[PDB]
């Protein structure tokens, strides 16, 4: 029996047998009112707390939202849908400890991914007992709100203000703050950890004020919030609560009139409406993500990076080989997970039509020309590799990159990663190559498990990033020392390298994609 | 009905609609109690504190001050002249905030020019509210004594100790730091700006102890204390309280009893009586100004710069290209606001009398000197355009470069723009040229009222000032990060680059006036 | 009567005649509970506290260890036995002070070394009367537990959870920070210092966070933990403990009644069977010695080492010339301290498999061939010498300056030296030249004692070394400023600029060993 005294009462968790030794895991603990009834679209409120000992035992609900139906009885998507009950009832957080009981462990803190629409922190692929059992680091992981129900925003009124869902993520940061030495955590040494729109919270985190004092530093897999899916701006977000509200019933006269409204509708009604708030969507689309609130967000955060209002410490940054190639069976036409998507010129340009909706055509040639001078032979799989890369230098590599320059203009040490290992495991097919979300598994240590038909080689690679990760959280500094591995240099302006990961060798390179983000960061804002 | 509870007291201010959106305006809160009776020519004393709702709806009473009648019915004149009636009863504030309430808002606190002679904090070209609404920042205003009322100075006597409009001042900037939070704003982001004696009394709140913590940075428009008009020397404000008291009857032997009998003099009789405290005055004659009084200033102030004593913190300085044309109609002979003003040389050595009456024959011959050898037609304009500049670089823009470079080697950062865009509206004539005053309407933001006949380009120009004012006060770097602007560097000694502002192109320029600044800076002091 | 009033109770101190002046020696002051009974393998324990006056008079009881019989009657094995009565009730210290009572003096805290197997703070050797008489320091020793009784682990259990010796010196260090000041202390101004095991015991503070706040610098003579015998791995330590166990009839099922069971032991027999835990000792063998508990220690120190996670202050490091002399007449054949010890090449390849006992064949060749390229005479001492060399830079002075090297590369001055003087009085014959633990009487001062058959050189040789470590500890820099003495170097990554030590001339030399850490930094740990 393991209890523990938190500030709001006593929590009971269960003991876990992983690699000969043992982890003690908390399961599904309250941290904040369940946003219910008035509380539905609102900042979260602090919890009344309990008498009795709280059952850590087994997963919560996970947050209201859609699922990915796209193909059903596939592991490759449907590994990525919430393996606990939907419900609007949904603030829950979990701890994996190191047994016995550390004295005064690092905290590792993990904010899961899903385009702020989706997701969920029980997800076989989040599970933290490797790294508390390998590391003797503590892990946590919280849900929080998602799609219309945390993104919802009227700017300026608090009956639905924006960035709940951000909220609820600080809300967990000060949970670890107030409970975690209990638990026998040092809520002194925090990172925080987060990949694609986690990475992009990870780095709101950075520059919001609240969050200065909750955390020690930071590492953005796959997402930064100057992505061009990461931030929606003052205009869209009012046109979208509007339509939402026309498309439930809901327009009134007065804004709170109509957030009662909305507050009286069963959330299947509100999440079928979501997919329809936009006029044209793509496979990338955030109907409802955070925004310049005035309050977790106090300017346009580009300017906020620009001129250097943010915290102040290290980070580790990092994207995988194959970003965009998930996303081109979610709609580009002569796609296939199932065969090998061979496309023509005009398969391109009606993808480039599908991904790049509101642009003109001067924006869209441009992208042609960019990336079709081909070099050279005329390979038949040309035009399917480029529109991989268009998705994914766009949307995750070039604003990665940016976000690592910039911040570390002022001073700080920072560390960039290239991860191009494919998965022996992976359901989808070869052409799809490193895709985005499957280096997740080797950071938390999957392959660490024997049993589990991954090969002797990603074993190693395995062991050996989350050694790095977690020297990064002790000490800021993501070296393996004992092996004769290869040293991360900082990233600096000027020099710009980074450290590749795979499973043969690992070498520092410079300038990742130095043309193309060129092109995405200097000339196509402009368009 | 937006109510709310300050240290004093409940205040009530009003709604107003600006583009489309809401600011509440506070107008004429009370700040110290009236200067009146046995309070005149003292110190401002603290606010003794009321119960019930004081009515902050509209602009309080001006200061007692002589106004300009020199052109009856021209708005190019008396757009300067007090809107609200006179009376000593005058030490209230104004507050702008934006709706709804913000969180944490930096604070723009104005003070206004006027040679400590003039002025008031009611003029519609210091009207906070598009501030307050375009950029979200608070913005603070305040009425402070002028004139002999404000500093009359028998130095070490605390019936009249000078400086007294300097405390009303501090005294409004220690209201802000008890108050501001209630307003939603931060009293740890206070950028004081001013322009002319409001530039120059910024600049001796940087020189101030009791100054330095009650703001944050710094913004000097046309004036800065080192200017030849800013500061009256010990023996100076003698002569002229002692020639005052003459004038009115009050000779005395007893220098308390002087007082005393100034005390019961009506504010007209003291008013009427300052133009002659001056054997001879200009038309920048500052009768009654700063005085180093042992309290407020307690060393030369010309010293304290030198020699590094101030606080340290980040500033904003500039001037307009023709400073000193306003001047030449309050005097100088052959000019005239209607015609041209085409004077000859010997005009000119007469304007120089106007302008330098206590200086030597070979002082005046050395700028004659300096400033007439012609490049190099025969233009009939050279005498008027020569007259002007004069004045100008010796009044306004040698001054403020040379306070730049001072304060910018002891390590911080400074940065130095030279506004040259005329008005559209200016009622002045066109040889005037880019007056002095008329970059303030541009910085408050007039011209992005469409409805108020500026062009387009000049609603384009506003917008960017605002703005890099904007970023300065709340991140010390007055930067447009948005619209491929041209990049405001420091401004270093050795270098000593500034940024242009004008409509057509933003540039980067060196050494601005550097042979006409090594005259009156290097040599004319000595003459 | 000296009488000194503590925390936890009065001590009396006694007098002492020292070079026509006064010491006070206060000897056996207790400063934990006795670790007896339940307490047997655990953390020290706070002392309970006394009524009355303890009479600090005579050295107290030594700890329980194995006494060296390899020579019986032999002064050179046996000045290092203990001098005072074995017992696990030894937990005391001693303090010097000057006479008279000094006002704020800084303190030297002594840690012995023996392997943490042996050793006793009441060696004449360590005698601190001589540095408080001469240098005006106060001294402070501690014993501390050592072998099974101070470094059984069972990991993670607090039962026997390790590093209970390196917790006894953690207790010593808060009792100065406490009580010091009584004495005449300033607990402000405390250098650590050890040799051999005490000096890896310092360097191990340097790493210990609960440690940082305990003293201001540290000196380490002839140790450092990343000797290859210094810390104990937690596979090693397992098995050690499970083998002593078996030996003494105490295997068990539960962990818990192990430790229950060897707590019924007699010292004796635990004891005796401490020699066998280990499959095969070398003489080096260090068979219970510090680990990595999550403690004390919060990871591997090579980590902590490498990524910069120390207390950052000064250090002084150094070595003697022969460290590993002593150690070859404990094993190695053909060795004797009666004959000159000429072995063959077949000898030395024997002794090679006593110091390596683990390592593969080519493991060994490749020290014989590092080791064996005569330059060149065929000397009938080649294999003797080298022998001596290869257990001294192996063990001792590699480790050394490769700490010094990595400590120093994070900002903080760093002094190395080199000790050549081989003593006059030494009972070891000369082939074994400048031998380990024999510089230790020079940092005492034993040979200002002009009574006692040191030379005059000696004399002045131990007088600069006392004043050096003296002005390292009080003012960070191992000067020697009044008599036209060398100056000691930084020693800096790139330059490594070291000291040498004796009586004919000090030198400062370059890059020590350089051939040979290579070797066995680079390359050995490979093997
Ligand atoms: C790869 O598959 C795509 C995807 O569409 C198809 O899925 C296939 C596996 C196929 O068996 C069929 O059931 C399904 O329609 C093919 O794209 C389709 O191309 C066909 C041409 O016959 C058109 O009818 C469709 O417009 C188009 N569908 C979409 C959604 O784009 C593609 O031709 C095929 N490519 C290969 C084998 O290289
Ligand atoms: C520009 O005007 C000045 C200003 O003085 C005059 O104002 C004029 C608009 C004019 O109509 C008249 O009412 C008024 O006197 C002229 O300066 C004046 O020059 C005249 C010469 O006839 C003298 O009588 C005055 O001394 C002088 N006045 C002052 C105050 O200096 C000036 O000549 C004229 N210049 C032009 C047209 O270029
Ligand atoms: C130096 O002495 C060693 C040590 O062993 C011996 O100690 C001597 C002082 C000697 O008198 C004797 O009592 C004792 O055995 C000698 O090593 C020994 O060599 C002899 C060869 O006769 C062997 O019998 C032993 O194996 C060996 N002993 C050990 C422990 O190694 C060594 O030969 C001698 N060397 C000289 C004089 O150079
Ligand atoms: C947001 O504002 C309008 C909203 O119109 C929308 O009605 C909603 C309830 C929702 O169902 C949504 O699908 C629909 O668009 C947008 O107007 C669009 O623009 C086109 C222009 O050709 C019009 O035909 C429609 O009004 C509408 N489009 C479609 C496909 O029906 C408006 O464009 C949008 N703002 C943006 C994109 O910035
Ligand atoms: C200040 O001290 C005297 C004061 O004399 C003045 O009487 C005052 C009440 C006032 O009305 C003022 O206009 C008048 O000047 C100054 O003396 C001046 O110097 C000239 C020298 O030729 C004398 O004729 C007068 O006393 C007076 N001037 C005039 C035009 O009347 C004194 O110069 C001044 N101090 C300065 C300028 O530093
Ligand atoms: C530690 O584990 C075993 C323990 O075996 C030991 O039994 C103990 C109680 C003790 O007396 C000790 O002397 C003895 O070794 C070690 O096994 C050794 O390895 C050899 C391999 O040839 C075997 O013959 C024995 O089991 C044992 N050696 C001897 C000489 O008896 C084991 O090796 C050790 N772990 C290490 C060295 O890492
Ligand atoms: C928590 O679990 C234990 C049984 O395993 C039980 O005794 C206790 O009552 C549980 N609490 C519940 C079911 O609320
Ligand atoms: C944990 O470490 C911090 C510094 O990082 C320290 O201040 C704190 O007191 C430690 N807490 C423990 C050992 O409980
Ligand atoms: C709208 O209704 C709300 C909530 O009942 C009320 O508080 C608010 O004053 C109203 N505002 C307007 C503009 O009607
Ligand atoms: C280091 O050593 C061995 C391989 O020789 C391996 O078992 C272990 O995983 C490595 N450690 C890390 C952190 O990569
Ligand atoms: C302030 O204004 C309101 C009316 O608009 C009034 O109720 C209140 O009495 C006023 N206070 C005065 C006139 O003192
Ligand atoms: C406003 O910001 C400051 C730092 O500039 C901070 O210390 C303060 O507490 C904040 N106040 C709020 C959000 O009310
Ligand atoms: C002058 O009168 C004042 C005020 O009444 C008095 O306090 C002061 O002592 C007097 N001083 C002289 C020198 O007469
Ligand atoms: C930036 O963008 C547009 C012009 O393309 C304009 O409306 C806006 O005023 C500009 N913003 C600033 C701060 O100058
Ligand atoms: C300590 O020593 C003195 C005598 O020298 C004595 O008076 C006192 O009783 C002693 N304490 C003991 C023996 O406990
Ligand atoms: C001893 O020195 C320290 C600084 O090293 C000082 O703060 C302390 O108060 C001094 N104590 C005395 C003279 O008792
Ligand atoms: C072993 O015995 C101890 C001490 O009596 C007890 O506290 C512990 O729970 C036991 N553990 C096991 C696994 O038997
Ligand atoms: C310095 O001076 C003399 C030798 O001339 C000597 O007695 C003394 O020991 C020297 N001091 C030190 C600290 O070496
Ligand atoms: C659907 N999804 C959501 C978060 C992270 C990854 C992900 C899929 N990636 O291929
Ligand atoms: C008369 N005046 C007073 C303060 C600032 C400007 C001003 C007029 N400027 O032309
Ligand atoms: C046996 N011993 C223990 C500690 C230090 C030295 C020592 C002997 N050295 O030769
Ligand atoms: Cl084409
Ligand atoms: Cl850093
Ligand atoms: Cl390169
Ligand atoms: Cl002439
Ligand atoms: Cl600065
Ligand atoms: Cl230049
Ligand atoms: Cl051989
Ligand atoms: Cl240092
Ligand atoms: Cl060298
Ligand atoms: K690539
Ligand atoms: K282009
Ligand atoms: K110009
Ligand atoms: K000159
Ligand atoms: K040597
Ligand atoms: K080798």
């Amino acid at each position: 029996d393991i209890i523990i005294a938190t500030k709001n009462g006593k929590v009971r968790g269960m003991q876990l047998t992983v690699f000969g030794g043992t982890v003690t895991a908390f399961l599904g603990i309250p941290y904040a009112q369940p946003p219910l009834g008035r509380l539905r679209f609102k900042k979260p409120q602090s919890l009344t707390k309990w008498s009795d000992i709280w059952n850590a035992t087994k997963y919560a609900n996970s947050c209201c939202q859609n699922i990915d139906q796209s193909f059903p009885g596939f592991h490759g998507s449907e590994m990525w849908n919430p393996n606990t009950d939907l419900s609007e009832d949904c603030l829950y957080l979990n701890v994996w400890i190191p047994a016995p009981k550390p004295k005064n462990a690092t905290v590792l803190i993990w904010i899961y991914g899903g385009g702020f629409q989706t997701g969920t922190s029980s997800l076989h692929v989040y599970d933290g007992k490797f790294l508390a059992r390998v590391e003797r680091v503590i892990v946590v992981s919280m849900n929080y709100r998602v799609g219309a129900l945390g993104f919802l925003a009227l700017p300026g009124n608090p009956e639905a203000p924006g960035n709940m869902g951000l909220f609820d993520q600080q809300l967990a940061l000060q949970w670890v703050q107030k409970n975690i030495a209990a638990f026998g955590g040092n809520p002194k040494s925090v990172t925080l950890f987060g990949e694609s729109a986690g990475a992009a919270s990870v780095s709101l985190h950075l520059l919001s004020p609240g969050s200065h004092s909750l955390f020690t530093r930071a590492i953005l897999q796959s997402g930064s919030f100057n992505a061009p899916w990461a931030v929606t701006s003052l205009y869209e977000a009012r046109n979208r609560t509007l339509n939402l509200a026309k498309l439930t019933g809901c327009s009134r006269e007065n804004e709170t009139e109509i957030i009662k409204c909305l507050r009286n509708k069963d959330p299947q009604e509100i999440l079928l409406n979501e997919a329809f708030v936009v006029p044209y969507g793509t496979p990338l689309s955030v109907n409802f993500g955070p925004t310049v609130d005035g309050d977790f967000l106090t300017d346009m955060p580009d300017i906020l990076l620009e001129l250097g209002q943010f915290k102040k410490t290290q980070i580790l940054v990092g994207v995988n080989k194959d970003e965009g190639t998930a996303f081109l069976v979610y709609g580009a036409p002569g796609f296939s997970k199932d065969n090998n998507s061979i496309i023509t010129r005009k398969e391109f340009q009606e993808g480039l039509k599908i991904f790049f909706p509101g642009v003109s055509e001067f924006g869209k040639e441009s992208i042609l020309f960019h990336y079709t001078d081909w070099v050279d032979d005329q390979r038949p799989e040309q035009y399917r590799e480029a529109l991989g890369d268009v998705v994914g230098d766009y949307n995750f590599i070039c604003p990665a990159l940016e976000f690592t320059k910039k911040f570390s203009e002022w001073g700080n040490n920072a560390f960039f990663y290239y991860f191009e290992h494919r998965s022996s495991k992976l359901p989808w097919p070869e052409w799809m190559g490193v895709m985005h979300g499957y280096e997740i598994e080797f950071v938390f240590g999957l392959p660490l498990e024997r049993r589990d038909q991954y090969t002797k080689a990603e074993e190693i690679l395995s062991r050996s990033i989350v050694k790095r990760w977690a020297n990064f959280a002790k000490y800021g500094n993501p070296q393996e020392t004992q092996n004769n591995s290869t040293s991360w240099p900082v990233f600096k302006s000027t020099e710009q390298k980074y450290l590749t990961l795979n499973t043969e060798s690992t070498r520092i390179m410079t300038k990742l994609r130095a043309q193309q983000c060129r092109f995405w960061t200097s000339f196509f804002p402009k368009v």
